[PDB]
């Protein structure tokens, strides 16, 4: 039994020396790295085509329908007078009606299809306002029934000029319409073009009632297969990836079963879950997981190519994660040699103490996150949301973007002095505590763990 | 006595094992974290509403009243010819008079109310100039009585076109007026809208007499309750926070009193203030402070909701600081376990030596701050004020924004060669000394303290 | 023999003390540093002249031929309506025909010379479109023969107004023409001006068929000697550099041969390639390589000055690399003194373990590179290409540009939520793993190697 | 003698305990810190006034005289057609002639005064071109006599419209004129306004002959006292600073002389320059130097206030350096206590080895500097000059601005592939070598020196 247990833990070269076993798993891992990376790149081609089509069409729509729009002005684009708002709305509708004659793209109109469009209508121009809206700031009085009423005009593609906005109680104005187009660029990749429907929403937002009405344009893209198109090997490569991953999965499962049987035999011999897991090859669990991910991604990719699916983002995430895991999994074979296994050995020795340290660090980090989000968020562009606050604080710990973070608050030193002083204390204390004390101890734990396994 | 002293320092689990004592303080701390964080977020809703109203109205005013204004031009917006200045002033007054017909917001005029407005006047257009201003650069002569004289025209809301500026002795021009509006967006938060009065000041500043007159717009917002408004549970949550913090305060005070009595008993037994403080639970002092802060913030928040107060910034600071302290205070219960107490133990061992080191470092840092502020401030945008200089130097020590700091002075290499050379020496010496020597020793002190408590 | 072997490894001062040998190699190295650096600067003069001529002419062309172009708009310059595209094309052609009357430069036309120009034609205006292009998004149909057909109009320098674009199947439009000019600024450097031919290509790109057609201008510069020009010592310096490098090469070769003979004698005496290489002076191999590079660069520079060559970039790379190597090569003489040889000794002790560590780190780095390139590239401006991804990740490891990397993805939190979440996981995991664990161990290896050679 | 030698090295408290000596030097140092800092701030007031006047006038001139100028366009402002250049030149001259009627500042004209102005002339409009300029790119020929000829038109303040530019051989065009103004803002600081003469030079530069002519405006300011001005305590503070610094200088000189006498006595007793310098108080040499600097700066400041001098920059440098040295000099009294003297002790132990390390590092750094400056300078905005290259590399070593440095070269990956590849190798090798190996050893030396003096 001792001989078999010793053999179970021998390196591939040692196993070959002992029993002459050939290292098929290693060759399979190398082949998998190659083929999976190539497959990821080949998929990225079509993924890029789709993403580019969507974004370029959206930019073209912004230039066509938003009056006076220029690149880079999305965050500040707004109207400030009644005349500006009327001109913007009428320009959008007029451009919609003039699209066939002026546009560089070829678009088809969509009619009906439920709310907000009536039958035969292509464009819906709807204004939303309070049901009762008497507002008298001169007398410091108001009488509001805040139930929202929607009044919407229908425009058929080739009376909206009579639009009368209820400015004092206006909640917002929206323009909805759909356009159909064809993604011809797919031909460059030897693929059949798809049929895109863009749902375009233009919003003039007055929910702040502040005298400034921001204007935005958004799109939703729906991809469908076209009807009987005419155009005057990746599938084999996908099948090859499938076969390679299936064989790797089978071999890893066989190894895991053998390890489980050996574990049972050893436990019986001794007549301790931590000692039990010494027979579990975590690398092979990772390999099996990566193989499942790769096969799922390949099936999804084939379905997308066959026009049965259009979930490009899910496929890309699956294939990219599988590629990263496939590259990582080859480190299993450097673990047998000490001089090539410093990183994994240090990880193994250091992880527990690092987690125990993080237990204490996390409460402080979260307290700072919440405090900054709520107190500074209204004044600081980097504290608008909780995820943004976490990104800002994490970057600060790494010494990144410090001065601009300080400078964003310099504008408040005259307006809100107390908030400025609080921001000074907040930023200085956080930076000092986390850079010079928390991170120092984190690195000290890691390097001490390294010192433990050095020899 | 020895048994009681030993019990006083036992961990909550150990105390429960000994006497069966239930850990009510721990559950209270967890509940407090939850409820205080939720309360902070709920307050942040209305705080954001108020801040957004103020800033959005100010931006709308800049777009309405400043001729040719565009976003991002605040720091350079200026006039350069007499015609430009006259056009800007007349545009501001004309827009003020046209506001009801053009603006997207609904504003009411304010009349009278003391200086600078006379009775019945809504807008004050005042120019300030030297009492005697004979200036003759051709003969290199001047005769100045620099007492400032203010001549101000009054405009009633729906003769200012006869304004004649004394350019050669003009100190500045100002336009003052007030507008009333209602913050309707509060309805979205189930709150009654408040009545805002904006005091708008437009400044055309000629104090430099340099041929360039910068133009700025500032606002002051005063919030008041409206008279008999009509609109067709947070209070219980605030009460819950109050009760939780009061109970925590009572328990912490009881523990502190018990510790004080035990301290007195021990001192009597021995028949040393540093040894005396071993009976003071600093965590409980922090908890009591945080409870006082939370109760004060909650009372202020309730008063604001009842329309008795409008100090949003003070309330936000109180509640955010209390939230951070509440999150921090839970570390008291990790202090009993060595593997979870690395940070606090290292802090305790390291703080004195770090303070002694800072004693020496501070004089050098302040010398650099003053030197840079006065010598480079006129030439470097990052050295304009003392707080700005401190932020810049602190960011440099952390390696942030170094190259742009160097590059701002590259424009002086042709104009002011000596100042450029001095800036080179200043920056290089500061960066080298503080990054490679001061900070190295700081981190060395902290990690040596860690090494002392490692085992 | 032992005496001779000991002498072979003595320092220059020790060798002078023993045999009175003069250190000609050291003086040669100092002289080489001086002369090679001076030569590099003198070459940089003319290299700068050439590069500046090319870039300034290209900018002038962009301002002359692109309608409505402004500096900084290269990456967004595009047309969005048919009228805009026609106006841009006609403006380019009209400016080409008006060049002699409006331009600040003096340009000559080029006619004929093969495709795309016919005999006598100076400008080629060609549109490329699908051979069969029936596109019917209304019926979700298309019939495409995607073979590209080029129809191109010829314009002679002083019918193109009848251009009719086939928008629905348009692949792109191009304008090709060549201009001749003379680089007069060379006179300031006491050099004969060269004759430049600029090949200008203007592209209106519709390969995306997205309704947005980007517009770009590119140039290729060909330098030729002019015919019998009239204009009413660097060569000696180049010869001096040649002689210095040749003498250094001869001395280094002599030393290497002597070392080889001593190695053979020692091997014979002992009656081990690693022990063999102890007789190889790597510094002298570096010196010989640098001398070859310097002589090659000097010959290329002389050829360029004589107008036989125009490969400025190759010459600059050769001379700059040789200058860096010449500066580095003087460290050979600090190796004899321990207190001046810390860097090289640590390098020698540390390189093997660092390479073994990199073996493991590289697979993880490459997995991350591929995953990020394919998954985030379509959404993140910093992940567009593989080299860009490597630059971004390498900068992140050094803590640079972290927050903007996070912020570029905040625009996707609303559009593509899943891709945003994946980017969060990707960035956080990469930064943590590589900054706090991989780099820590890298630095630990280097400083441990230093500790080994410290005394 | 041993008692006296022991006393000479006792701390101020120890000296007071022994002989009752009062610590006048310490109180003097504190008083000096206070008064010198206050004096620096008070001077900074007037220094800021002068600098602001100059810069604001220059900006106003750019807006007045440069046609179509806008803020932030200095680096790209240029003409591209003959019509643009003529319009710019005529606009500048017309604005000069219209200044009294349009400008917001009050300016006086200056006439005559030597070249380039003739007697009675206020504006000089001069074009410079080659003496013989036959240029024929069509025939690839030219005949150049490159001697520069200047033809200059004189305009008297209230024929230049007949300007005919020789475009094909034009070297440049310049406009020179002078304006007198008075810095009235000084009144706010209770100072008599000075009389400024601005020498304005507008350059239209065609030295590249590239079809793009950049346009720039520069000013030189000369300050003179005005003649018999009329306007309807800092001097005592300066005198106080003088007295304090003189007394400190006297005491430091007395201490240095006493130390010298004790050194002579000890040397005589022993019957070694390094041992000799143990009697030299370097802190007192620093104090004497700082006192000399402060007195010189104070005298210069008084002279400036009396209108005898106008060298604001020299005075500011003197006073700022003296302030920094005065703040630093107080560390002399923390050297007696070990826990407060870590920084200086580590400096003393570490400086020699650090210098020996820098001996080797400097040659590599300089090689990289020269290589980058000459090879990448024409392509990279951060490598234009040698000082800029040093700043860029120094910032890179500190991990600052890495990604933008990489990204500036991404534009060359298509144009100049070889230069892009070289830049990749250059940047990667420099960053790796200097961040991970050179800086690691630098910090290791410093922390090892700290370890030597730790106990
Ligand atoms: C008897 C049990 C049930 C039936 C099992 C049938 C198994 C079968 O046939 O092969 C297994 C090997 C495994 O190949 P591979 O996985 O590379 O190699 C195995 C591993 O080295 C394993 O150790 P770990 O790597 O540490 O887990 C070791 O214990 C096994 O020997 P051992 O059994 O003496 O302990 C090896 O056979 O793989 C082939 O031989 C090529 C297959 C593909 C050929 C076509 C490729 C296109
Ligand atoms: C006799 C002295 C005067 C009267 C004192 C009356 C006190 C009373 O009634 O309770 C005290 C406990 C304290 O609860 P709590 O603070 O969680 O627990 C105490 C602490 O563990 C303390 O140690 P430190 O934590 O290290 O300071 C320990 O010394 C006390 O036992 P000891 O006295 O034997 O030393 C404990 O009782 O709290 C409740 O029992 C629940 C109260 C809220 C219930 C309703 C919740 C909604
Ligand atoms: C006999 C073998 C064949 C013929 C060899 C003829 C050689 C000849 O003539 O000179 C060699 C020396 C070398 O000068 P240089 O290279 O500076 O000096 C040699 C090196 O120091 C070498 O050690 P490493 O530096 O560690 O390799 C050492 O072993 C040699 O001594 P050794 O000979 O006893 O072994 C030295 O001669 O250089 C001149 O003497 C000036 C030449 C230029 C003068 C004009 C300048 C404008
Ligand atoms: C006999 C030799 C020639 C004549 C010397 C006349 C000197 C005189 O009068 O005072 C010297 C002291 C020095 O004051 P101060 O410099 O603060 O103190 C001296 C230092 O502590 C010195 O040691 P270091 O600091 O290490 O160099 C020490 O050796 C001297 O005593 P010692 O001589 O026994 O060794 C001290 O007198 O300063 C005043 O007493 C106040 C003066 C200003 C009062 C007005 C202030 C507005
Ligand atoms: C040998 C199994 C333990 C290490 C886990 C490997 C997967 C990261
Ligand atoms: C146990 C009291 C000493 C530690 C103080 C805790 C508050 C930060
Ligand atoms: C040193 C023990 C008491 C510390 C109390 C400070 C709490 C903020
Ligand atoms: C003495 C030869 C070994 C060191 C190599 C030097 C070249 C980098
Ligand atoms: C005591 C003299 C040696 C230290 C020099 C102090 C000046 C920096």
């Amino acid at each position: 039994l001792r001989r078999r247990l010793k053999y179970f833990f021998m390196s591939p070269c040692d196993k070959f020396r002992a029993k002459g076993r050939k290292p098929c798993k290693l060759m399979l891992q190398v082949v998998k790295i190659l083929v999976v990376t190539v497959q990821l790149i080949l998929f990225g081609l079509s993924n890029q085509l789709a993403v580019t089509f969507r974004e370029e069409n959206t930019i073209a729509f912004r230039h066509l329908f938003l009056l006076g729009y220029s690149d880079g002005a999305d965050d500040t684009f707004a109207a400030y007078t009644r005349e500006q708002l009327y001109q913007a709305i009428f320009h959008a509708v007029d451009q919609y009606l003039a699209l066939p004659d002026v546009s560089l793209g070829r678009y088809a109109y969509v009619r009906g299809g439920g709310d907000p469009w009536t039958n035969g209508s292509g464009l819906a121009l709807c204004q939303r306002y309070y049901h009762r809206g008497h507002v008298d700031p001169a007398n410091d009085t108001f009488d509001i029934d805040p139930m929202v009423v929607t009044d919407c005009i229908q425009v058929d593609p080739p009376s909206y000029k009579n639009l009368t906005l209820k400015f004092h109680k206006l909640v917002n104005v929206t323009i909805h319409f759909r356009l159909k187009t064809i993604n011809l660029q797919s031909l460059i990749n030897n693929e059949i073009p798809d049929c895109y429907t863009f749902s375009v929403l233009i919003t003039f937002d007055n929910k702040a009632h502040s005298g400034r009405i921001p204007i935005s344009l958004e799109t939703q893209a729906h991809i469908q297969e076209c009807k009987h198109p005419s155009v005057f090997f990746r599938l084999l490569f996908d099948v090859v990836v499938i076969l390679t991953c299936s064989l790797s999965f089978l071999l890893c499962a066989r190894s895991l079963l053998r390890g489980f049987l050996l574990q049972n035999e050893f436990v019986g011999f001794m007549w301790s879950l931590w000692e039990r897991l010494e027979f579990v090859n975590g690398w092979y669990i990772l390999l099996v997981t990566s193989d499942v991910l790769t096969i799922s991604g390949t099936i999804m990719k084939i379905g997308i190519e066959a026009k049965n699916l259009a979930s490009y983002d899910v496929c890309s995430i699956l294939l990219g994660t599988s590629t990263l895991l496939v590259w990582v999994g080859v480190i299993r074979y450097l673990t047998f040699f000490h001089n090539y296994n410093i990183l994994i050995a240090t990880l193994r020795v250091a992880l527990p103490s690092v987690m125990r340290f993080c237990c204490c660090v996390a409460v402080i980090y979260l307290g700072y996150c919440f405090c900054g989000w709520i107190v500074l968020g209204p004044y600081h562009v980097k504290f608008r949301s909780l995820s943004m606050v976490s990104e800002c604080l994490f970057s600060l710990i790494n010494g990144d973007d410090m001065f601009v973070t300080f400078a964003a608050m310099q504008a408040q030193q005259g307006r809100s002095s107390l908030v400025w002083l609080f921001s000074q204390l907040y930023l200085y204390s956080f930076i000092s505590l986390f850079i010079y004390m928390v991170l120092s101890l984190f690195i000290a734990l890691i390097t001490g763990a390294y010192d433990t396994i050095k020899h």
